[PDB]
């Protein structure tokens, strides 16, 4: 579902994401950049894989995924995460304390774009720097 | 301008904003409904006339005005809305405390759409239920 344009997250602001994972799911999709044909940070979550998959979309071109076992949280209930975005880097709070880091390749210093994807409801959203 | 498509807003539920009105600014807009085409709630303060203008849009139709003179928050600093759908009218809560009521001429069951214009630039967004 939810989809957000054109807000301004520019290099140093924190991403403040909670909402509730479904129940039965295989899991979900966070994405950041510009659009839906240009997505910086591809966050998704599997417990199907008991992965954390993150990439980038780069228009038809999707880059190389990056994994992560951890996978703590659960479906069925609350979770915040937080994404930091540096113009070289992507750090990602999760619900444990544990952190993420992913590399900015599509080079970009403004994010405009935020959409959920899969088994997630998205509830509340903030932006601070 | 910000938009927020693809969200799922049912009735008894509250729609909380927080967010950074624009120094020097004429007034600004959020857009409560189910699209471009369809406002139930159109949200206007407008600092130079001194009132808070709402109104429907129905496609092509803009429906009568209501206008309030309550405006207590000024431009420069972090300003909160809170706005709880019901199927008969929308209630806003403005900075201050005072609640502003406004018929929901639409109807309808699903509020999709959220969008905000002009001088304001929100930071934070929330939905309770």
């Amino acid at each position: 579902e939810l989809e957000v344009k054109n807000m301004d997250m520019k290099p140093g602001s924190t991403l403040k994401i909670t909402g509730s994972i479904a129940d039965g799911t295989d899991g979900f999709v966070i994405n950041l950049g510009q659009g839906t044909d240009k997505l910086n940070l591809h966050f998704n979550p599997r417990f199907s894989e008991s992965t954390i998959v993150c990439n980038s979309l780069d228009g038809s071109n999707w880059g190389q995924e990056q994994r992560e076992d951890h996978l703590c949280f659960s479906p069925g209930s609350e979770v915040k995460f937080t994404v930091t975005f540096e113009s070289d880097k992507f750090k990602v709070k999760l619900p444990d304390g544990h952190e993420l880091t992913f590399p900015n390749r599509l080079g970009h210093s403004h994010l405009s774009y935020l959409s959920v994807r899969g088994g997630f409801n998205m509830s509340s959203f903030k932006l601070k720097e």
